[PDB]
């Protein structure tokens, strides 16, 4: 009876095809107990009124622990033109309006973590600074709505790109964006959900990051190229050893689109089975 989390985006639209209640029961039957949401918007999760989704998840024996959300300008219908990527002093009020409404909803959902998973546009040290200030202020807004954990941040690999000046410009030149995020976000306000796969895809070591910043990395995404253990990438034994040494209490399984024609439900099962059989996973 291991406790295992799932980032539901792993299932894509398979979660919403047919009988959603039965699909959530299948999630439980595969060995998952904890959910991180994706697809929240305007009081709904993947189009399902959020409290109805919560009830179906809970009736299946699942608990909603976390949610992935990205700031959007609700004046825009097109959900791609609505995504706020270019941070500025001017758009900050709109960003804070998003966080207030979203955090209020997630407090009603009883969600422990509220996490931004996509990087804003960052090409310079100054842009990174402003993004950090915005994250710090977002945390204040989120806590005021009742989510004590504040602002969480999930990375891909773009955060390991370096910002280097012209005079600054294999050799390392300039600072990695992620290092600037750690440095210039307030540890009492902002924490990190480290995606171990995308860290490796950014040429960095998630174990080293956990050792260096045990105070900042509080949640993990456990992810491989596809099904856990089938690639030459990822040392999950060391990743879990380090996770436990650090006292990290929450992780979520993630699976991107299967490359081999299989369904997401099939691959998600195989990921659970890997963890269930792994002696290093408690
Ligand atoms: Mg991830």
């Amino acid at each position: 009876g291991k406790e295992i989390g799932l980032q539901i985006y792993s299932l894509s639209q398979e979660l919403y095809k047919g009988d959603v209640a039965a699909n959530l029961r299948k999630v439980k039957d595969m060995g998952y107990s904890k959910l991180e949401l994706a697809g929240y918007g305007k009081g709904a999760i993947g189009g399902v009124p959020m409290m109805d989704f919560k009830k179906m998840a809970e009736d299946a024996g699942l608990k909603i622990i976390s949610s992935h959300v990205n700031p959007v300008d609700t004046s825009i219908s097109d959900p791609f033109k609505a995504m706020i990527f270019k941070y500025s002093k001017e758009v900050t009020p709109k960003i804070m309006e998003y966080w207030k409404a979203t955090a209020a909803d997630h407090a009603k959902l009883g969600c422990k973590y509220l996490i931004q998973p996509m990087m804003p546009t960052i090409t310079t040290h100054d842009e990174a600074k402003l993004v950090c200030d915005i994250f710090n202020q977002a945390s204040d807004v989120i806590k005021a709505e009742g989510i004590a954990t504040g602002f969480g941040y999930h990375n891909h690999n773009m955060e390991f790109n370096r910002v280097a000046t012209k005079e600054q410009q294999f050799m390392k030149v300039g600072d990695q964006i992620y290092d600037l995020m750690l440095k210039d976000t307030d540890p009492s306000k902002v924490y990190f959900e480290m995606d171990v796969y995308w860290t490796v895809m950014g040429q960095n070591d998630p174990v080293e990051y956990m050792q260096k910043h045990p105070d900042r990395i509080k949640v993990l995404h456990i992810k491989d190229r596809a099904v856990f253990g089938q690639s030459g990438m990822m040392n999950f034994e060391m990743i879990f050893k380090q996770m436990y040494a650090n006292g990290i209490k929450d992780y979520f399984v993630e699976l991107e689109q299967m490359p081999d024609g299989r369904t997401q439900f099939a691959g998600v099962k195989d990921c659970a089975d890997y963890l269930i059989k792994a002696p290093f996973v408690k």
